[PDB]
Order: C-alpha cells, then structure tokens, then sequence
C-alpha cells in the first residue's frame, strides 16, 4: 500500500522501503536496513510506505537533522503521521527551550547517580537469573533473561508491580512494533489508564521511586502538572520496558554465534567497556524521526513543512563513510562512532543504565556459560519497528562446561 507522490518529490528520489516490514528481513534487521546505504540509494529519499516520508540514509544527514531543531522539530517524531499525531511523550516531543526543564527532572531519576545507587541489585539480579539458567543447558534467551533482567531492575526504579509486565510489555510493544491489533492512540491510552491512578496516589503519598519523583517534580520554578507527569512515566516506560530487552538479544545471538569474540573477553576483560560499544554501533535498533516546521531545502532536496523525515540512529554507525567495513565487529577499533542513544538536544538519559546492564550482562554471562550456541535448527527471527527486535533465542549449552560462582 504505496501512497500516491506528491508533487514536490522528484521521482529520481523515491525508494519505497518500510521500516516495518523491510525486504531483507531473513539477513537480519540492521542488514535489511542497511541496502538503503548502497551506492544505488540516494543519501535522501522518499518511500511511499506508510503513507510517505523521507528517510536520511547517512551519518552526517542523521546528525546535521538531529542538531536542527528550528527545522527538524520533536512535535511528530513518529511515522506514521496518525502515530506521531497521538505521540505527546515527555521530553521527547519538545524540542529546546522548552524540552529542557523536563529533561533536568527526567535526569534525577534516570542519571548516572541513580546507577551508582542501583549497582549492587543490578549484579545481584544478573548473577541469580544466570545461575538458575547455567544448569539446565537450554534456554529461551529472550523471554529467560532479556525480558526479566532489565524490566525487574525498572519496576524496582519505578516501584511498581512485577505482575503489571505481561500487561505493559503488551503495550509497550504495540508502541514501536505495531501488530494490528490496536492503533496508537489506543496503546496510549490503556497505558496512560494505567499510570492515572498511580501518579494520583504518589502525588498523595510520595515515595522514593521514580514515578513519586517525576508526579512531585519542579519544572520552571513551579510545579509538574499530573497530565506532564503521565506524559513523561509513559516515556520512562517504553525506554525501560522495550530498548535494553531487544538489544541484550541482538547482542547474545551475536556471541552465540561468534566463539573467539567470546574468547577475546574472557582473557582481555579490559576490552568490555570497548567491546560494549561496539555492539551497540553494529547492533544499533532505534529508528525515529522529526516533522518539517517548514519549507527547507536540505542538501539539494526540497523539504515542504509538514513532511516527515526518518533520521534512523541506526544508521548512523552502519556507515561506511564513518567506520570502514560496518557489518564486521571489530574490539579494537581506534573509533567506534554511532549515534545509537541518538544525537542533539534529546540524547538518551537512560544510556547510563542501559550500557550498565550489558556491561554487567556480558561480564557476568561469560564468567558462568563460556561456551554456548545457538540451538540446532532454530531460525532466528527479527522485527522491525521504532524499536527492533528479535523474535525468540533459544540457546544450548553443555553444563559441564559452565561455571558455578
Ligand atoms: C539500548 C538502550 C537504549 C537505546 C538504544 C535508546 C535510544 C534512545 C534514542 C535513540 C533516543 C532519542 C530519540 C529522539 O531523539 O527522538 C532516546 C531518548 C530517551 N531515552 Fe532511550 N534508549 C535506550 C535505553 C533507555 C532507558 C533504559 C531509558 C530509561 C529507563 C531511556 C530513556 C530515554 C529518555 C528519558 C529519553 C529522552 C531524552 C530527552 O528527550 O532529552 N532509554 N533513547
């Protein structure tokens, strides 16, 4: 279902991809993703899927649209246009001065001193799911350890009800990899029915979480309204709920596959934090995008207000123009540049978190199940979306191999 031209969009320009149901998809996501690199693709097209916006296919476009607010603004920064409509998440669909108050008080919950505090669970929680897993060489990755590590870690920081994730995980799912099943504003809304009560109660009756934070918060010397603090915990939400949970897999059916990338860190664990890096520039799976504020022209190409553009972060490091030969992973790279917690004024708050949680993931998986593989005869399936993901990973693993700590 293309959607018909208009008029200001050269023919030359159109490549008619769809960022949920890309072409490639057996190869893998971010190598679907990645044909719109090849010397045959324009550095800025035009696909008349989901009813038609432009796609910005190279690193210095990403970031030059990123660091360009005055053009490129927040307000729609999901496609579709229906999606992006309904989208009014706090701070991301603000864009500077207004966006940074918000981003001060997001920050108090999510930065790098809430981490430091969370530290000790974070390692408890990794160590307990893994030494549960280890003797039973079998696991479904996915819902066994990707799912529960970093969403238990969140409900903690958030103090809410570990009954509640089948629920929310629903609905946070229908959010960055829509099913049909219901539109966005109706995902929004069930989430949003959700958090009401909740931020009413903590506005009563504070706690430490994160969710009494934000409801009690101070933003331009008075107070957080309820409807903004909603906006904002729906937010904190998607992040805790849907990004670590789909990286952690991309990652492990990476090493699943790779025996000397698992070797090189265990006998060099000063190479993680590197290593950390590096799949997150290959394994890389955000993709949003900003709304013409304005008639623009953008490197040759006439941008009418109104028009949405995708800026996919995860593109960004898949460049070869920015790293020399991409799809290969590479620990000792001299420079590792992506644009995976994005790029401007809305970088990722919970990047901290989120890079503390592989970290931790890593070191403390290869510590217990050195050796491990893909199971035999599973295909491994990927999704795409805002946010991508992997399907199922079921590994195999010889107990006698793995270590007891
Ligand atoms: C692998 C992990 C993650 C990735 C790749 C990721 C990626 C990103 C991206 C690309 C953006 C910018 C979006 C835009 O410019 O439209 C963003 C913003 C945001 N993320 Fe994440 N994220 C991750 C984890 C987290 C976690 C764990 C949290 C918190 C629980 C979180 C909270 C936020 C917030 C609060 C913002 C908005 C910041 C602002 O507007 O200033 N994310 N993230």
């Amino acid at each position: 279902n293309l959607a018909p031209l208009p008029p200001h969009v050269p023919e030359h320009l159109v490549f008619d991809f769809d960022m949920y149901n890309p072409s490639n998809l057996s190869a893998g996501v971010q190598e679907a993703w990645a044909v719109l690199q090849e010397s045959n693709v324009p550095d800025l097209v035009w696909t008349r899927c989901n009813g038609g916006h432009w796609i910005a296919t190279r690193g210095q476009l990403i970031r030059e649209a990123y660091e360009d607010y005055r053009h490129f603004s927040s307000e729609c920064p999901f496609i579709p246009r229906e999606a992006g409509e309904a989208y009014d998440f706090i701070p991301t669909s603000m864009d500077p001065p207004e966006q940074r108050q918000f981003r001060a008080l997001a920050n108090q919950v999510v930065g790098m001193p809430v981490v430091d505090k969370l530290e000790n669970r974070i390692q408890e929680l990794a160590c307990s799911l893994i030494e549960s897993l280890r003797p039973q060489g079998q696991c479904n990755f996915t819902e066994d350890y990707a799912e529960p590590f970093p969403i238990r870690i969140f409900m903690l920081l958030a103090g809410l009800p570990e009954e509640d994730i089948p629920h929310l995980k629903y609905l946070t799912d229908q959010m960055t990899r829509p099913d049909g099943s219901m539109t966005f504003a109706e995902a929004k809304e069930a989430l949003y029915d959700y958090l009401i009560p909740i931020i009413e109660q903590r506005r009563q009756k504070p706690g430490t979480d994160a969710i009494s934070i934000v409801a009690n918060g101070q933003v331009n010397g008075r107070p957080i309204t309820s409807d903004e603090a909603k906006r904002m915990c729906g937010l904190l939400l998607v992040g805790g709920l849907d990004t670590v949970v789909n990286f952690l897999s991309f990652s492990m059916e990476f090493l699943a596959k790779s025996p000397e990338h698992r070797q090189e860190l265990i006998e060099r664990p000063e190479r993680i934090p590197a290593a950390c890096e590096e799949l997150l520039r290959r394994f890389s799976l955000v993709a949003d995008g900003r709304i013409l504020t304005s008639d623009y022209e953008f490197h040759g190409v006439q941008l009418k207000k109104g028009d949405q553009i995708l800026l996919p972060q995860m593109l960004s490091g898949l460049d070869e123009r920015e790293n020399a030969c991409p799809m290969h992973v590479d620990f000792s790279r001299q420079k590792v540049s992506h644009t995976t917690f994005g790029h401007g004024s809305h970088l990722c708050l919970g990047q901290h978190l989120a890079r503390r949680e592989i970290i931790v993931t890593l070191k403390e998986w290869l510590t217990r199940i050195p050796d491990f593989s893909i199971a035999p005869g599973a295909q491994i399936q990927h999704k795409s979306g805002i946010v991508s993901g992997v399907q199922a990973l079921p590994l195999v693993w010889d107990p006698a191999t793995t270590k007891a700590v």
